[PDB]
C-alpha cells in the first residue's frame, strides 16, 4: 500500500529490528538484503529472525578474500538461506583486465573496477526490485558526520519512473554495538576479523588497520 | 600451409623451444598460449622469447589464490604481454551457486564447477582459434604413465568440420627441469611455490603437499 | 630523594616530564623495561631525553618471532645496546621436563611466567636503583588497582633496601600511544598489523576482534 | 663393547636393527636427540623398541612456535618426558648484548649456534655413555664426510673417556622417511605442510622451492 517519506522520519531512531519490520511490512518477501560477507552479517541475522524466507544477495566481484567466500557460504548453510551470489559480466570485465591488468585500481583509483565487478551487476539486480536494505552504518564513515538515513529513495538506481526505496537498518548502530551483538548471540563472522580487519572489502583493495586506527583507512588507502 | 599428423611424431623428442618454433611456423601469431599462473610460466618465457608478440590467455575462475592474480599480472608487466584474462558466464555460474553454494565441488566432485568457471569459457575461446599450447607435463601426472604427446588434435574442442590442434611443449620436461629453468634464468614464479605448493589450481581446490608427496595430491584431494 | 613528594607532584604531569624527573634523580642508572610492544613509546621518549638510556627486555624464550625482530629493530634504530635477559635453565628445564611446554594452558601462566619472566627480572632489578615500564591504567579494564606514575616497587625491594618504579605512560591512553607512534612514525611490532594490541609470548597471546578489550587477548583461557 | 666390530656389522642393517643394537649395549642410558623435525621417525622407532627411551631436545630459545607445539605433541603422544634444554644466560646474554639478536646474519651461525645449541649439548652429553641422532647421508648434498651408523663422538668425548654416537637413519632417505611418517600416520611438524623440509631455528630456516635441495633452506645467506 501507499505511504509517504515521512515514514523515514518516523523510523529515524527506531531500533534496526523495528526498521526491518517496517520494510518487511510494506514490501514483504520482496525486500532484498544486501550481504557483503562482513559485520553486516548482523543485518542478515535480524532480517532472517523476522523473516525465515528473507531474500538476500551478495556481490561476488571475483576478487573476494578466500575467507569471505567461506563466510558467505557459512551464513548460507547456517541460516538455511540460498543466497544470490552475483558475478560480473565478462563482456565488461574482460576488456578492462585486457588493457589494464588485474590491479588497475592502484593507479586509476577504485572507481572503474568497482563499477564493473560491483556496481554494474548491482544495478542489474535492483532493477527487478522495489526496495532493498544494506547494513551501512553512520560511524563506519570517516567522520564527515552522519550522512545515512534509515529510509530513503535510492538516489543512485532510482528513477521518477521506477522508484527504488532503500533501508539502512544499522545506520544508527555503532561498531562496538555491532560486535557486541554478533559476539553475544554467537553469530558466525568473517575469519578476517580475527586478523586485524574491521572493514572488509575485496582482497586487493582491503588491508587491516592498526590499534585505534579508523576502519575506513583499511579501504582504498592509496587513494 | 597444410601438414600431416606425422609432424607430431617428428617433434616428439625435440626440445620444447623447437616445438614452439614448429608451432609458430605453421600457426604464427595465431597460436595461443594457455597460462595458468603456475610453473607453466616456463612456457610463456619460451614462447615469448621466440615471439615477442605471442598471444596468451588465462582462465580466471573467479576463485584463484590472490597469489595467483598478483603473479599473472606480474608476468603481464614483466614480459609486456597484454594477457587475456577470461571470466565465467554469470548466466551459467549464478544459478549453480544459488542452489549449491560456493563449495559444491567438495561433495559433488569438481567436474561441475570446473565445467562452468573453467571449461566452458575455455571452449568459447578456442572457438576462433586454429591451435593452442599448454604447459601440461608428463611427470606432472600421478603415474598412469606418459599420456601427453607434444602435438595432437584437441580431443575435446576439435570437430571434423572445424579442427583444433594443440601443442604440449613441456610434455617431456620434468619438474626438476622446469624449476632448474625458472630458477636459472631467474623468471618470476607464483609466491605459493615458497609455501609448499607445486601444482596450483583454484584456491578452494588446491592445497600444498608434503615432502616427497606427489604434486597431483594437492589437487581435489577429497576425490 | 623524596618519594611521597615526587609521587604527588608528578601524578598529573606528562610522561616526558615524569621521565625528566626520573633521569634527573637517577641518571644513567634508571633502567627502562621494554617488552617489544607499544611501550616502544616509552623507549622513544626516554631515548630522546637521554641517548644513553639503559634498556632491557625479558626474553622468555617464547616470544613471537615478530617480537624478536621488533626488539632488534628498536635496538638498531635508536642505537641502543638493549640487554636481552633469559631464563635460568636450572629453573626452566625441570619445569618443562615434568609439565612439558604448554603447562600454562592447564595450570595458568603463574608458574611459567614465574620462571621465565619474574625470576630473571628479580635478578636484574636486584642491582638497580630505579626502573620504568610502559604500564598504563588503560591496559586493564580499570580494576581494583591503578598505575602510579611513581611508587616503591613492593615486588622486588626489601623495606630496608627500596627500589623505585616509574610508570610514565601511566595516564597515556591506547589511542594516544598509537597517535604518538603513527605521528612520529615510530617503529612497531608487526603483530600490531594482524589484530594484536596487547603483546605477550606467542603461546599466551592472541589477536582480539574489533572492539574487544585488549586484555582479553592474554591468557584468555584463565 | 667392540666399537670397530659393531660399526662394521651394523653398517648395512636397518635403522631398527641399529637401534636394537644400541639399546642392547646401553639400555636405559642411550639418549635420543630430537630436533622437532623429520627425526620424529627416530623417536617413533626407538620408542617402539623401548618405551622408556630417554629423549632430549635443544631449545635454542629461537625455535619455530610450530616446533614448540610439535615437540610437545610428540611428548604427549608417545608419553615421553622429553628433556627440553635451554641456553646458559651467562653466555647468551653477553652475546645478544653486544651483537644483538641476529648476529648470525652477519657473522655466520657459528657463534650463536655455539652458545644456544653446542654449549648446552656438550653439557648434556658430558654425562652420557651414548646417544643417537636422525642425521642422514641424504640430508647433505653428499659432501666430503658421510654419516656412520655408529661412531666415536670425537666432538664431545676425550680420548680417554669416549662417547658413542648412533645415526640409525644414516642410510634412510627423505622419501622413505616420509613414507614411514605417512604410512604409520606419525605426527609431524606443521612447517612440513608449508614448504619446509629441513627445520632449524625460525630465523635461520626457510622453506625451499620445488626440487630445490633441502639444505638450501638453512643459513642460505652463508
Ligand atoms: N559486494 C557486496 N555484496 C553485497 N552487499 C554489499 C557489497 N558491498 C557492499 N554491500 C552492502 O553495503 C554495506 C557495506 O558497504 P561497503 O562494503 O562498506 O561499501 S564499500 O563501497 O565501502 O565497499 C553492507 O551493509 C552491505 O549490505
Ligand atoms: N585456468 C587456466 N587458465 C589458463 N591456462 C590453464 C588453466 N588451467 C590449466 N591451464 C594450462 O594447463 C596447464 C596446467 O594444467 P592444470 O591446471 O594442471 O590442469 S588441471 O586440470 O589441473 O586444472 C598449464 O601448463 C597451463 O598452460
Ligand atoms: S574493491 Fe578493488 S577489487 Fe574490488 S571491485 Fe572495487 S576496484 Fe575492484
Ligand atoms: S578448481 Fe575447484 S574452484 Fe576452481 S573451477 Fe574447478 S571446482 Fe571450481
Ligand atoms: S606468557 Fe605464557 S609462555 Fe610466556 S612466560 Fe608466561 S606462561 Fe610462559
Ligand atoms: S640456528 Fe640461527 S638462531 Fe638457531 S642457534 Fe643457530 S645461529 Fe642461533
Amino acid at each position: 500500500p501507499f505511504d509517504l517519506p515521512a515514514l523515514a522520519s518516523s523510523l529515524a531512531d527506531k531500533s534496526p529490528q523495528d526498521i526491518l519490520k517496517a520494510a518487511f511490512e510494506h514490501f514483504g518477501d520482496e525486500l532484498w538484503i544486501s550481504f557483503s560477507g562482513a559485520e553486516d552479517v548482523v543485518l542478515v541475522d535480524m532480517a532472517w529472525k523476522l523473516n525465515r524466507n528473507v531474500k538476500v544477495f551478495s556481490l561476488d566481484t571475483g576478487r573476494l578474500h578466500p575467507e569471505t567466500y567461506r563466510f558467505i557460504d557459512q551464513v548460507r548453510e547456517h541460516y538455511g538461506i540460498a543466497i544470490d551470489v552475483l558475478s560480473p559480466d565478462p563482456r565488461l570485465l574482460e576488456p578492462l583486465v585486457k588493457e589494464k591488468g588485474l590491479f588497475s585500481f592502484y593507479r586509476d583509483g577504485h572507481g572503474e573496477c568497482c563499477g564493473i565487478r560491483k556496481i554494474e551487476p548491482l544495478k542489474r539486480k535492483l532493477a527487478g526490485v522495489r526496495a532493498w536494505a544494506t547494513g551501512q552504518r553512520r560511524d563506519q564513515s570517516p567522520g564527515t558526520r552522519s550522512q545515512v538515513a534509515v529510509l530513503e529513495i535510492d538516489g543512485a538506481f532510482s528513477t521518477p519512473e521506477k522508484p527504488l526505496y532503500k533501508f539502512n537498518p544499522l545506520s544508527s548502530m555503532t561498531s562496538e554495538e555491532v560486535w557486541g551483538y554478533i559476539r553475544m548471540l554467537e553469530l558466525p563472522y568473517n575469519s578476517l576479523h580475527e586478523r586485524g580487519y574491521i572493514s572488509i572489502g575485496c582482497e586487493p583493495c582491503t588491508r587491516p588497520v592498526l590499534p585505534n586506527q579508523h576502519e575506513r583507512e583499511g579501504r582504498w588507502w592509496w587513494e
